[PDB]
Formats: C-alpha cells, structure tokens, sequence
DNA sequence: TACAGTTAGGCAA
DNA sequence: ATTGCCTAACTGTAG
DNA sequence: TACAGTTAGGCAT
DNA sequence: ATTGCCTAACTGTAG
C-alpha cells in the first residue's frame, strides 16, 4: 500500500511509512539509519529523496527526516521533536519554522 | 563461551562480547544501542556496569563504551575511534588518554 | 584548572 | 515492560 | 544576516 | 556490495 525498501545488500527490508518514526545517519558511509517503533535499521539511501516521496517526510535539519503522522509533540524553543515510540530527533535553526 | 543478555523485554537478543564493535545511549530512556558488525540493537542497561564486565570494554565516554578488541584505528587528535566494521565513535577529553 | 551547559541513570509510576 | 523528572557527573571551550 | 566549523552524498574503486 | 576523499550546503554562535 505504502511500502518502501530499504535497500542492504544481502537482502533488503521493506516497511510502511507509518512504521518509521524517522530516518537519520549513520557513522558508516552512505548508510541511513531508519528507526521503526522499537528497531533501527542500517540501510543505502539519502535523505534528500526520502523527503521526495511524501509531504509528510519532512527534512528537519540536514542529518534527519522526520514523519509528520509520528511526530508525538515538538519543543520548538529547544527544537527537538519527539515521536511517538519516545525517540527524538532535532529541527534545525532553517527547518523547524515549516514543519 | 562470552555472550551477553540485551534486555529488551518481550524478547532477548544474546550476543558474544566481541560481536559488539561498542554501545552507546538512546533517545529513548534507560535504553542502550549495541552496535554490532552491521546491526544496532535496542535494550535496556547501564554503560557503566558493561564496561565492568571486562577491560576489553571501555568507557571512553560518558555515552560510549568501545570494544577495544574490534578497534580499527584511532584518530587520538580528532579523538574519533574507528571500529572493524567501519562504525566511529568519539572518545571524551578525559578517557582518550588511557584507552 | 574552573565555568556554563549537557546527560546517564536513580526514583517513582 | 515503559516512561518522565531530577541531579551528580560528565562534556567542550576560553583564559 | 555573515562567519568559522561540520557534513550529505557525488565520484571513484 | 563497500569504502574513502571532496565540496556545496548545511550547522550553531556572536555582533
């Protein structure tokens, strides 16, 4: 229905949209990693192009995008935003404003 | 013969020692990530009583405690520690001198 | 070093 | 099995 | 805003 | 399927 892969290697893994609270990067090169309810996935892919694909994917800060339908409440003195399975991630300075 | 319970509630992960290139905290509390060759795992623990458990594990940061035996490189300047599986973390002022 | 800012994990739910 | 509020202990930076 | 420092992802392997 | 080197675009901070 609304599924993407995740693109790694020896096999892939595919999920819905609403599984993933968000996507950051890794320390290993050209790696994301997705981070589902209460997993974290390591994956091929950038940012930029995850953002693409839905209006609710939205590129909070340069190392982060965020699910809008997951977002569980957002600090925005602090500009941290929090999701639903209590991860949080950060709105940059030029972002947070648009979210 | 060196495994280790992650504790992850309605199921565990077990692991050997050096399966573990190092850990380091979650946004979600009281909840570790334990970076192996090429997968992170979330559970519950404390980074203190992980590096107790053997020298190999040192806490060389208030957030991260490496493998020494799967260090790649070091980067003492930068104060980044390279792991086997091309995974990097950072080494605190004050740990960094005695790794 | 000592200082203004951040955080791992205790305590309660 | 999970979540927040708190503070003792860490963190990077300048003098 | 404009500035000194950091990084996502292109290009090569 | 993986890894490093590079730079255009981001990042936080002070004036």
């Amino acid at each position: 229905v609304e599924t993407i892969e995740l693109k790694r290697g020896s096999n892939s893994v595919y999920v819905q949209y609403d599984d993933i609270m968000f996507f950051e990067s890794s320390t290993k090169s050209h790696r994301l990693i997705a981070h589902l309810d209460n997993r974290q996935i390591e994956f091929y892919g950038n940012l930029k192009e995850l953002s693409q694909l839905d209006d609710r994917f939205f590129r909070c800060h340069n190392s982060f995008v965020v699910n809008r339908h997951n977002i569980e409440s957002i600090d925005s003195k602090e500009r941290i935003v929090y999701f639903k399975n209590k991860e949080h991630c950060y709105a940059s300075v030029r972002n947070v404003k648009k979210i």
